[PDB]
């Protein structure tokens, strides 16, 4: 078996690649060694990728925990998109860190499409990186990606509503909105049924319920109102109009990156795949959730590196 | 000697209006009365204006907290624009805008046909005054729908609220949606307010100085001072300050066009930004005519004057 380990601190994902062809994606929340070792039975090679950040390096703990769980057969994914040894190479922290899109993009360029745009929308961000002739050609830093529209800050859950726009069409009139932290995209998604109530993973702006009504109450606060001054149907239209700005913002950013290299194909994945295929309907859409299943779509980084590792192996031999 | 009491929830402003016209503004803030008495001697009449709401009725909690420190010489300001007795407040209209009291004052002592523009730490009120009558909408909702309420302030406005893209090194650049920088960072960097005028907390709970603001701004573009220069981060502030002024001006133009108004009376913490953004109009600065202390506590000053003008009027 080949494992794809994606440790992101809050939630570490594991992809098991079996030789009979099937795979399994696992989710974990939270001693790390004893934990990882339970997934070590029958493992010959493991690709390790750190999706987390400098939050509270500690990269020494993950490497040591992974090494005592899987041995020396560990390949960590570089910050450049290359596999390097657990030994020395990565044991020297820096160079280990990786983005949420690098492995995924490299995996797409070699297994799904050589010329396209990878659009990965999580809960907070949307990565939009171009792939040309089998090569990932996005900028390296987030700053350079923001300047190149390869990084857009719109997610399915944690995006403040006014980030989408400081004015919105309300009752046929362009209406100014509050800047206070009252509602987020999670509220929009719940109200428009783009996500079930069980997917509202982040804390609510007010600390109240995640239900459809509570969301509408939070939305109402964007126009300094409440479910008394306005109806639930009016607050619902607020969310629908914002959903429109949401898709529109995604499209223009993707169109812009597409124009650079004439790419006409997009490959979508992540929490916001439903939203993505709605906003990018004009392009030829290749859905990861349709081709590999929803779980892979929600844990692409771990799956991508496991496949890259397994392909390099079969390639090394053959 | 008249007292203009302005209670805004947990923060209150008290104006001392002496006979000869001399005045002294007092800013009070404390966790909750007793200190209301430290200013009761040598005081006859007093006006009361509560420019705050509730947020988890609750009016008696203070009107009685004053009646015990000012007897019944208190004249509370209505939400309809007129003064009324404590009795009418106790039994009921007592709570109101941060702008009504001020507007009324402007339409009698400053100008009858204009637009009052009050930019505080968080909001900007744009209420039109026509023929001496404040003709702005009632609720906040209606005002947001009529460019009479703009949610941008001198201090606590999340930067991306001004625009989710910004011009950087000549390119349309996307920005982070995370709470990293607020308008207070812009004001301090462009010296539109003093370092000591940075009231609200800082996003990263750090210094309110120049550099500390540039550090937070850099984060709006997923960067820091090791990746971009201080001049660069400052250009980010300037460009955002532009979108800021543009946003204010557009809202003021929509209202001006509706009422043919040509004059603007600006007041509030962000007066320096207001007179800059509204340079095209005929600008009447409250801070330049009455001093900064008045532009920072206009509500309490207005009711102080209004009451006086009515007392010297009930004598006819
Ligand atoms: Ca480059």
């Amino acid at each position: 078996m080949i494992l794809g380990i994606d440790i992101g601190g809050a939630n570490t994902k594991i992809t098991e690649l079996h030789e009979n062809g099937e795979f399994k994606v696992h989710h974990l929340y939270f001693n790390n060694d004893k934990l990882a070792e339970v997934l070590k039975t029958y493992s010959n090679d493991v690709s390790h990728v750190a999706l987390v950040t400098t939050a509270e390096e500690g990269v020494d703990n993950i490497l040591n925990a992974a090494e005592s769980a899987f041995g020396s057969n560990i390949s960590v994914f570089d910050s450049n998109g290359n596999f390097i040894s657990l030994e020395s190479a990565k044991t020297n922290n820096m160079k280990v860190s990786a983005s949420n899109w690098c492995g995924t993009a490299k995996w797409v360029s070699k297994n799904i499409e050589e010329n396209c745009i990878l659009v990965d929308m999580g809960s907070t961000t949307t990565d939009i990186i171009p792939i040309v002739e089998g090569k990932v050609v996005a900028e390296k830093t987030d700053l350079e990606r923001l300047m190149n529209h390869e990084l857009l800050y719109v997610g399915t859950l944690r995006t403040p509503i006014s980030h989408l726009g400081n004015t919105i069409s309300f009752k046929g009139v362009d209406t100014n909105v509050s800047s206070e932290y009252f509602a987020i995209t999670a509220d929009i998604s719940v109200v428009l049924e783009k996500v079930t109530t069980e997917e509202y993973t982040c804390d609510t702006p007010d600390g109240k319920g995640t239900d459809k009504r509570s969301s509408l109450v939070r939305i109402s606060k964007v126009l300094c109102s409440d479910l008394d001054q306005i109806s639930e149907i009016d607050a619902e239209n607020i969310a629908k109009n914002y959903y429109e700005l949401w898709k529109e913002l995604i499209l223009e950013n993707v169109e812009n990156v597409a124009e650079k290299y004439g790419s006409k194909k997009v490959v979508i994945t992540g929490l916001g795949e439903n939203i993505l295929k709605d906003a990018l309907a004009d392009f030829e859409v290749i859905s990861v959730a349709e081709r590999y299943g929803k779980d892979v779509s929600l844990a692409t980084p771990s799956f991508a590196v496991a496949e890259l590792l397994k392909n390099e192996l079969l390639e090394h031999h053959h």
